[PDB]
């Protein structure tokens, strides 16, 4: 394939996603095809997440994808900025609706008049429920595939609750779980913050998120958001119900939201990959062995090379690892391993028919690419292994990237001087919007944006130390982004 | 407690049990409904099911894009002029009106053939078998009810491509046996396959099959699942082309199936096997399988009384078997009994005080109210016997009451009479269009072909004539009023 990655980091990862055959384009733009190759990631992470939500307590379930004129600004719910990405349905047929319909672009306002007429009680209390969807937003700034799309598949969490401790404490859960999918099954590592006011979702209290580096742009995106609403929502829908205990008071209920979309595929695509395709995380790589016949004239015995392929294949399925074996004989050997490189398969195995009475194979790992030999009995084993160390191996590196990448800055001219070399940088802040809006606009003469305040900062922040200026609230995250 | 009973007001008997069972909410836009959990939960069990059998197959699972532009849809002959008032179109983003309206998806056929035009560059490239779950708008042509007819729904899109007719051919009928395992095998609907008509047949297609199963209460049939032989009617019009292998410079054009099941299966599980006192769950879909109930409201030893019941729980989950525990205090085991009986938990059990001591419980099946009493010591061995013969009833009840309603005519003579008691019946039929508008009218709100059975229910002689009794008959064919 012919980009690097360091050269032109778009067109490199254009050429990536198609010639792995993950993406088609689509006549309507910002809109793509996810081909098997990359939907699987989707049904890997899709499952990790599920069987963790259902833990405590969330149930699956679907709401309708069009919401009313009359409902989508009855409330509150967005912000006047919200209005253009929203499409509308105007006409079935030819003949004019009377009314028109939007595509839902969140849920919020289809899910919460339900909460008010499913909440008459103390009893009714939590109502946790998931939705595995698509919404699309009219996406001004412009697309590409995975990061940022015009439709895309995302889950997303509403849960209601009686108590405001409950609330907080399934915030920081399901945000502890989106770190776990980009840092357990995609080995990407992430930061957990905040957001600020400028980029808070305003019609909620506060506003959790996990972060993640692209080092090849210089860029974080913000891979994972979750919201603890609390009664903003119950109040403005009147989701109340009554306590005989505590005789007369409205009760409103305190509420979370949790999103969680397929930039994911796209963040680790661009983190992990390689001028020889996709790199794949071995435990979300559809396959993990591709088993191919080499050697790397006779009849019968072409025939037992590719019986004892079928053999490899079966044994580890018996161990639980997703295998194919590639028995096209099409196709050159060579280029069997360019095209199951391109699409990063974590292990190649391949036999060859006078390495098959050597009793054995040679195993390849994407990661490094260096070629090891292992017992034909010894491979349950030693396969299983091998999967582990690429895994964590791919963790360390981008750890390393994103250890190497995010340091402090205590001054203005030196949180400049290192966001231009394309790190992304902690500063004492404000927290205030104009403070803010400032920062981003002194950083072009794109600008840096807060990506988060972290739980965890790099370095306590000491008493009576200013942003810019009032003193400094907190240690936030800043950096160019996505 | 259910307001209808089936026999008197079917329509608000089923608008009644389907909220009450907590499985849809009513949502501001007509036609569309909120799947609770209860309801997404048979949804899941299908397809956790179906996609593991279309695996054993070699289809894979794909996304794709829910906007169809105005050229693609109206390119070539993929629809009909019937088949233009029922498609949702997007005119404007914000106050944006946009350059060209955005069709959404009420099939894929128009988003992904575009597709396979390109991934088919040989004959290497084929068979293309691509399924995706997913939404479909259709704004469609009289009231609608949840499941059975809406205006969105949920569905798996089956599309296949292949080299030969050969291939393509086999794959439509291990698809339709698919469907009626999902019917039959799963929800325990007995059902028929079949052909369609020509009227009734999809116009871009060669030949479509069907799966129906029936409804007795109010005497319709329904179609429960669909697969067509599509020919090379979309390639020739989406240019899925390959170079021969043979023949240097000849392209062959793809042969195409595709293949539909949609959430209208809930719908008809429920007319079939609803009660008046509310729904009954097949146990393998069931996602409760046991609710484990205290009775009898001293404290101490009710403390026993409640960590008894989960010893069960925890005895029956090493079962696999799914069971919930309601130890809500806030309600009345009445309140419960009730509760999970219009949610059609196959096993409800109970546990009085005196049970314990005993050690028994009481175990009532949802379909026939039977009550059991089994010791505590055993756990694997009753329950699981009586969760499999729930299922043979459900089935069988339902197989002899499609025996019940499905009868030979074999003249008019009866036909009408043998229509219109709620009654299924096969006729002599000419085969072509306007006999059968002609049935329908003749009938009245019609009865229309359903299918032309696989497998009718008496064999046919040469000479035969229709009911129109002009043309002789071709085969015998399923009429009777339907959805
Ligand atoms: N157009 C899009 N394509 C793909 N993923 C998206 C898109 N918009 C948002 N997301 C993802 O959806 C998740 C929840 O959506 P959310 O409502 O927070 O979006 P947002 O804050 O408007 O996005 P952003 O700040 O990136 O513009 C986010 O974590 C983000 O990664
Ligand atoms: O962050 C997600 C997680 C899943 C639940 N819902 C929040 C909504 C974000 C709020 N939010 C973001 N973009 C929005 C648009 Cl375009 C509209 Cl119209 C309305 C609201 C919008
Ligand atoms: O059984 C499914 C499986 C997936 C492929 N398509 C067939 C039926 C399409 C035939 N088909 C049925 N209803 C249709 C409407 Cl409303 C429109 Cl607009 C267009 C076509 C329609
Ligand atoms: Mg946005
Ligand atoms: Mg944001
Ligand atoms: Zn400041
Ligand atoms: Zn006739």
């Amino acid at each position: 394939l012919e980009a690097k990655k360091e050269e032109n980091l778009a067109d490199w990862y254009s050429q990536v996603i198609t010639k792995s055959e993950m993406i088609e384009y689509h006549d309507i733009s910002g809109c793509y095809i996810l081909r098997p190759w990359a939907y699987a990631i989707w049904e890997a992470i899709k499952d990790f997440f599920d069987a963790e939500i259902k833990k405590l307590g969330v149930e699956n379930c679907y709401f309708p994808m069009f919401v009313s004129q009359s409902a989508l600004e009855k409330e509150k719910t967005h912000v006047a900025d919200f209005a253009p990405e929203v499409a509308w349905v105007t006409r079935s047929g030819k003949t004019e609706l009377a009314e028109p319909i939007a595509i839902r672009p969140t849920s919020e306002t289809v899910m919460y008049p339900a909460y008010a007429k499913w909440v008459q009680s103390h009893r009714d209390l939590p109502i946790k429920l998931n939705q595995w969807c698509n919404v699309v937003r009219w996406e001004f700034k412009h697309p590409q595939p995975f990061l940022r799309t015009r439709e895309f598949l995302w889950q997303e969490g509403h849960s209601a609750f009686a108590t405001m401790e409950e609330a907080a404490e399934e915030v920081l859960q399901i945000l502890d779980l989106y770190a776990q999918v980009y840092e357990e099954l995609l080995a990407i590592p992430v930061v957990k913050g905040r957001k600020t006011e400028k980029e808070k979702f305003a019609g909620g209290d506060y506003t959790t998120t996990i972060e993640a580096f692209i080092s090849a742009s210089g860029r974080a995106i913000q891979g994972g958001t979750s919201h603890h609403l609390g009664q903003n929502f119950s109040k403005m829908f009147e989701i109340v119900f009554e306590d005989p205990k505590i005789p007369g008071e409205k009760q409103f209920a305190y509420q979370n939201s949790w999103g969680l979309t397929t930039r994911t595929i796209g963040v680790m695509t661009m983190v992990h990959g390689d001028n020889m395709g996709l790199v794949l995380p071995p435990r979300v790589a559809c396959v993990q062995v591709v088993i191919i016949p080499c050697g790397i004239l006779s009849e019968e015995d072409k025939e037992a090379l590719i019986a004892k392929c079928n053999d490899y294949r079966r044994r580890l399925l018996s161990v639980n690892i997703r295998v194919r074996a590639d028995l096209r004989d099409n196709y050159s050997p060579g280029w069997k391993f360019n095209h199951w490189e391109l699409k990063g398969v974590p292990i190649r195995l391949e036999v060859g028919p006078r390495d098959m009475k050597s009793c054995q194979f040679v195993a390849v790992r994407r990661d490094t690419g260096e070629k090891l030999t292992v017992a034909e009995n010894e491979a349950e084993t030693k396969l299983q292994a091998i999967l582990e160390d690429i895994q964590v191996t791919l963790f360390t590196r981008a750890s390393e990237d994103l250890k190497t990448h995010m340091v402090v800055a205590n001054t203005m001219e030196d949180f400049q001087k290192i966001l231009d070399s394309g790190k992304i940088v902690q500063i004492p802040f404000c927290g205030e919007i104009d403070c803010e809006d400032w920062i981003k606009k002194t950083t072009a003469r794109m600008g840096a944006k807060s990506l988060c305040i972290p739980f965890k900062p790099l370095c306590e922040l000491q008493p009576g130390a200013k942003c810019v200026c009032n003193p400094a609230k907190y240690y936030t995250l800043f950096g160019r982004s996505y």
